[PDB]
């Protein structure tokens, strides 16, 4: 089952990823995925609770590489699943292969000295 409040999750595109990752002032993490792809769908439901529980000290963020190459490619991030953390719309932090809660909360912990 699925439901519009599932995740806190937000969706970007070649088109769009200035006027989200690039305008935030704050924390946004992206995580550059596919569908395609195992260890992104098991990242997937991590970053979806990263998501809903770290709403206040970061914004968390999709790129799809299977519809925008363009956005993968531009930061040489096609070596997926790839996450960014950026700061003031600029990149702050890489990370690649999959995480469990334990060592995403560590990494991002490393911005939310509250957990873990």
């Amino acid at each position: 089952m699925t439901d519009s409040e599932k995740s806190a999750t937000i969706k970007v595109t070649d088109a769009s990823f200035a006027t989200d990752v690039l305008s935030s002032n704050k924390p946004v993490l992206v995580d550059f995925w596919a569908t395609w792809c195992g260890p992104c769908k098991m990242v997937a439901p991590v970053l979806e609770e990263i998501a809903t529980e770290r709403a206040t000290d970061l914004t968390v963020a999709k790129l799809d590489v299977d519809t925008n190459p363009e956005t993968a490619r531009n930061f040489q991030v096609v070596s997926i699943p790839t996450l960014i953390l950026f700061k003031d719309g600029q990149p702050v932090k890489r990370i690649v292969g999959a995480k469990g809660k334990a060592a995403l909360l560590r990494e991002l912990s490393d911005v939310v000295p509250n957990l873990n």
